[PDB]
């Protein structure tokens, strides 16, 4: 009798062995993705105005979904961070994709103390740094 | 008596288990070799002929191994689609192998409607394409 | 007794697994070699004799290593194709090694319906082109 | 093992054997630095295009010039 | 009863072959780092002296880091052979620093049989030759 029985309680043990491991692996079997993205792209700064003009890039990709960050000034436009937003880029206008001959204007104000020499910033899209004018 | 009884038992069993495993893993182990090969070809289309000239390749192949598809026209030779056959290559011909320094003539036709900027052709080699003229 | 039994079987049988690997993977160490070689070669070619001189060359070669192919044309000698053979050189000769400074004189026949305009050669080693007259 | 040829030597078909190893020679061992060379004839048919040959240990195939 | 034994004493065999496999792996995760250096050096050699001038270098390092060794020749300075050392450097003086605008001047002693033609020295960094007079 108690071999068989014994038997029987140790392959419920390893079922419960397996699924287990099942959990453990789910940590690593996600969040991987190709996230390299490469621009030609070149800028020029007055004390109005932040011009930037695009040469090439490595895929097509939406505006909105590039985020743009600044030091030693502030955007005119307020209501958030994305490229498309503080340029004022409408649905329709041609700049509503980021590749070769897209152009942008974005609108700054600069403080008492702040000055055009010491004003940049970086270009960031799905949490990698893109541009970064003061390279 | 019985505790011994059922232990051989379970060794009957163990080895049917051990048995069947077995040809579970028969399925894995097969059908994986090296089938990488790469090759300097340039090549010219006309109404009339194909001309495939090779500079250099990784192994040395029979012209026989490599089979060529076509679109936008037609070969004039019906029997079937290795290179050697279509190309016309004799046993006893230079070009009997795939290598740098051999050359090859195709000829082809064309129907009324096809014309030579429309033609493309390709070359495969162990479920490999090793040459495509339209890339 | 039977989870240790189980437990042999099971080491009897990942040695024939790593031992069928083994023969998987030599299918891939095998035949990788530094080919490349590069020469300054110059050429004339007239009704009789083709003439090619050696200005420099990446290593020092045999003339025995060498092979050239012709088209348009037929070589004077019958007995093979490679460079030593055709061109006369024997094993004394200055020109014995393909190098800077190494010049050889080929002897040529050409049909009633060949033409010195069409005549072209190659040199080929180790199954790279390392020369083309029509370049 | 050959096929497409035949040894020279004909005792047997070890390595050391066909290989003419001495108990003295360098190449006693088979490891990284050991050269070896193997007498081989070949009939009116046979070519050398057509040879190779396989090295075994312990019942498993550890090269194969076919490969 | 048994079954449950075995499988006890095999969770035991189990963890002393994981225990020894570490030991295994730590005569690998060792003595890895980046040692590549690549320097901008030029140099002058006399009957008394060996002038070095630096313009350029990959990195800053310290002059006690460099090990120098010589050929045909002798140093006239014998407690080793370290460059700051031979070329007696103190640590408040500028070249105290392998950079661009380091000089450095080593004093030398040859025998009745040494000429200057013969003279040759390098230097050496973290096992890798970075200047070599005889190149
Ligand atoms: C699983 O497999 C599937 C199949 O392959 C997918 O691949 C999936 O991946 C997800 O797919 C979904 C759906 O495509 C993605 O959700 C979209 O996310 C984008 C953001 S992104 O940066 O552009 O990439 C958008 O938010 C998009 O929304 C579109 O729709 C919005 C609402 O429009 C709807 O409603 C209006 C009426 O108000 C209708 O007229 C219209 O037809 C539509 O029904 C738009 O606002 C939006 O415009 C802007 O959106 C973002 C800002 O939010 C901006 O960045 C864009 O550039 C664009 O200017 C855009 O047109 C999402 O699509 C879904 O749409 C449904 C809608 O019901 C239609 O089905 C929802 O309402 C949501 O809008 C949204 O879920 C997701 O990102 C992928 O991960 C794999 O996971
Ligand atoms: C992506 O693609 C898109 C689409 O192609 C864009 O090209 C985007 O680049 C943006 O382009 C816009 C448009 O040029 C830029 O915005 C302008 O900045 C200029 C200054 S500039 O020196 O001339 O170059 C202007 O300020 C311009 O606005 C005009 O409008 C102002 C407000 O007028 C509005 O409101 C009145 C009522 O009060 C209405 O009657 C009127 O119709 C309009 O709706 C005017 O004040 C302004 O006059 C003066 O402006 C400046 C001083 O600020 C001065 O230098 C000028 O010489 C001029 O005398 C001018 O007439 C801005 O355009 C936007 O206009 C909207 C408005 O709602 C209409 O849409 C906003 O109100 C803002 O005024 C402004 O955003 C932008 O900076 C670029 O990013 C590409 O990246
Ligand atoms: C690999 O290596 C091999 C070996 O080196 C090849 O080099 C291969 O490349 C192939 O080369 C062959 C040979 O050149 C190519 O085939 C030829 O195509 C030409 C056209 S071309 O413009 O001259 O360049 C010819 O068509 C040539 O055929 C000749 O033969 C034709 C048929 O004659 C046969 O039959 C008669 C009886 O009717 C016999 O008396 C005769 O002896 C022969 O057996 C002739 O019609 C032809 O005359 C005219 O041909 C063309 C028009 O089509 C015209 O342009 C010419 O100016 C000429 O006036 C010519 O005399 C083709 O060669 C093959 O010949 C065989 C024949 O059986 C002998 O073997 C076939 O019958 C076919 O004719 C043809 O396959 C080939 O295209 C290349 O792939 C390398 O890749
Ligand atoms: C690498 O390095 C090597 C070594 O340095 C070579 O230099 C090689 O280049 C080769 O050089 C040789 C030698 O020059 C070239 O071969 C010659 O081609 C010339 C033609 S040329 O216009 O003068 O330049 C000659 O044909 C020369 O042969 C002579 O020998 C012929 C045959 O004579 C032989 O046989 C008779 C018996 O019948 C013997 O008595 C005699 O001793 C000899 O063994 C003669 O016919 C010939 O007379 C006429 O030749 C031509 C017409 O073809 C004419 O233009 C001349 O003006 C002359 O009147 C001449 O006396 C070729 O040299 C080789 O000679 C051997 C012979 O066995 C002796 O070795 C062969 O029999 C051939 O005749 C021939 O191969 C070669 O072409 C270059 O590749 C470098 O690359
Ligand atoms: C492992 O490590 C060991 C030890 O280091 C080996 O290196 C082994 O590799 C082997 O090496 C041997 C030695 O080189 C190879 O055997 C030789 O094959 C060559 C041919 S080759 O082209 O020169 O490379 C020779 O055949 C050589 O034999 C010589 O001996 C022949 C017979 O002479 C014997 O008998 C006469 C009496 O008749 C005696 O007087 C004499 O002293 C000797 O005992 C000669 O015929 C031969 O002359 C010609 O040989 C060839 C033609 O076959 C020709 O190409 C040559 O140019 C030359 O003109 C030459 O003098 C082989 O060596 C062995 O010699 C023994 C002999 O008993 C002495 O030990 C046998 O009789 C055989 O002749 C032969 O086995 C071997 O192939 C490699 O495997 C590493 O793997
Ligand atoms: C683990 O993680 C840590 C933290 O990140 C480290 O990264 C560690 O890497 C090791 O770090 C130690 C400590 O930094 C390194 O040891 C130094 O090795 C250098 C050689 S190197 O080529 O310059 O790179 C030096 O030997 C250095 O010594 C300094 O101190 C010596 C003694 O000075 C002490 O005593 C005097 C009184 O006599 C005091 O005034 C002084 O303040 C100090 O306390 C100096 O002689 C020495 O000068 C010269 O040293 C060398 C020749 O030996 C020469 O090449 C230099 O250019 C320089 O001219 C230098 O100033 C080592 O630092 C340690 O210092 C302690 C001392 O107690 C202070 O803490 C010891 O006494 C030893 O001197 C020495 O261990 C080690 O190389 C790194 O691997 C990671 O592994
Ligand atoms: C890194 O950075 C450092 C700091 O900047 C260095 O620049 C280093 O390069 C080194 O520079 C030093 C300094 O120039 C070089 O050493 C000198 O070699 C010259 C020869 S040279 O042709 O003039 O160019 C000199 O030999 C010089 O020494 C002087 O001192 C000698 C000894 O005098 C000492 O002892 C006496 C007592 O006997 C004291 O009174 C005196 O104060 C001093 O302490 C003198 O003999 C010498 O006179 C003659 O020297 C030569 C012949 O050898 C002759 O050509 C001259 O024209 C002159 O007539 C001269 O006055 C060397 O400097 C060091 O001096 C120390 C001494 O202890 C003081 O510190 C040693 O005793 C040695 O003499 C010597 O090391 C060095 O070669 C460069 O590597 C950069 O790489």
């Amino acid at each position: 009798v108690s071999p068989i029985i014994a038997t029987i309680l140790l392959i419920a043990i390893t079922v419960v062995l397996a699924a287990t491991l099942v959990t453990i692996l789910g940590g690593f079997t996600h969040g991987v993705s190709n996230t390299v993205e490469t621009a030609g792209v070149t800028s020029h700064i007055t004390s109005k105005y932040i011009f930037i003009n695009v040469s090439s890039s490595s895929s097509a990709i939406s505006a909105s979904s590039i985020t743009i960050t600044i030091t030693g000034a502030s955007f005119k436009v307020t209501s958030g961070d994305t490229l498309a937003e503080v340029a004022g880029v409408s649905s329709t206008s041609s700049n509503a994709t980021f590749t070769g001959g897209s152009d942008y204007t974005v609108p700054i104000s600069l403080s008492s103390s702040q000055t055009v020499a010491g004003v940049s910033f970086e270009l960031i899209y799905k949490g990698n740094v893109i541009y970064n004018s003061a390279a």
